[PDB]
């Protein structure tokens, strides 16, 4: 009925916005442990969902060129302007890269270095209720395994937007359906194992504790530490997964999400020890050092690294 458009099929269907590969790279963002909801359908064009509606993005060296599926077998046209400022919002595009990686150059060698191959490597705003659940599954796990998850979540739980050739797209669950009695049974079908308790108690905590969806935009206009130890309170949220939420959902730039990961990085590129191993204190400070370090947008830098870390 209908498949994944190129820039070569239908080009009177695709609007551009004016981006420098220097102020954004898809290949190192998109799939790049933020999102786990766009895939390189075809090369170079990567589909995924934004609030109830599929996008495909492709782009040149200064042109990022975007399309939108609305589904509901409705007249199919370009993106309109609200779905272009959406678009903006999403990629945080007002904020200029350029001078910010300069900024964190200018106080470390070592980014310097991984700076000058890795470009365009940016932070998405996304939604925090995808975010939170998205990075509830994240524990012990790998990008493969964590897209499969919630890939399926979002089948078996979210309501159904559009097919394109064999695969067909859901938009994102909301609290009420994830927070359901049957809800874990099914998540434990799907693959998901321990998690599943965690997805459905946390659905369940945010509406009856915290009052919906609104305590989550709230926490978006508090304070980082405010947001941080709110989000701790919540089942299978931590220190890590708080500070992704916060970085990547919350606007909390200052974020530095900690694991043993970003532990073995900062050890064996910046010499850091704990002033032995892992610990709450240990990696609390490690956050801290990054921050003192890069300044109020340590996890926009972070981010560099980590997607650099992803290709060898
Ligand atoms: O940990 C993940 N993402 C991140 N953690 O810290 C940062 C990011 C992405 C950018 C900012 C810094 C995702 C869950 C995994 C485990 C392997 C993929
Ligand atoms: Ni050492």
């Amino acid at each position: 009925h209908m498949r994944h458009r190129t820039l070569s099929s239908s080009p009177a269907l695709w609007a551009s916005i004016p981006c420098p590969r220097s102020e954004l790279r898809l290949d190192l963002v998109l799939a790049s442990g933020q999102s786990f909801r766009w895939k390189e359908q075809s090369p170079a064009h990567w589909s995924g969902v934004l609030a109830d509606q599929v996008w495909t993005l492709t782009q040149t060296e200064d042109q990022l060129y975007c399309t939108v599926y609305r589904g509901d077998d409705s007249q199919v046209s370009r993106p309109t302007l609200e779905e272009l400022e959406t678009l903006h919002k999403y990629f945080q595009l007002d904020v200029s890269l350029a001078q910010l990686y300069s900024h964190w150059a200018s106080v470390d060698s070592h980014f310097q270095r991984v700076a000058q191959k890795f470009q365009g490597v940016r932070l998405l705003r996304q939604d925090p209720t995808e975010c939170l659940f998205s990075f509830i599954c994240s524990s012990n796990n790998n990008i493969a395994r964590i897209t499969g998850m919630v890939e399926r979540l979002c089948q078996a739980f979210g309501p159904r937007l559009i097919q394109l050739d064999d695969v067909t797209y859901h938009g994102f669950p909301n609290l009420h359906a994830l927070a359901g009695p049957e809800a874990e049974t099914h998540l434990r079908k799907l693959g998901l194992g321990y998690r599943a308790r965690y997805v459905r108690a946390s659905a369940k905590a945010i509406l009856e504790e915290q009052g919906g969806p609104a305590w989550l935009q709230q926490l978006r206009v508090a304070p980082y530490e405010e947001a941080h130890k709110a989000l701790c309170t919540l089942p299978g949220v931590g220190a890590k997964v708080a500070d992704c939420i916060c970085l990547m959902a919350l606007d909390k730039p200052q974020a530095v999400p900690v694991d043993v990961h970003v532990w073995q990085i900062a050890h064996r590129d910046y010499g850091w020890h704990p002033k032995k191993g892992p610990s709450p204190l240990a990696n609390k400070e490690l956050g801290n050092f990054f921050r003192n370090l890069w300044g109020p947008y340590a996890g926009w830098a972070q981010a560099v690294l980590f997607s650099a870390d992803l290709r060898q």
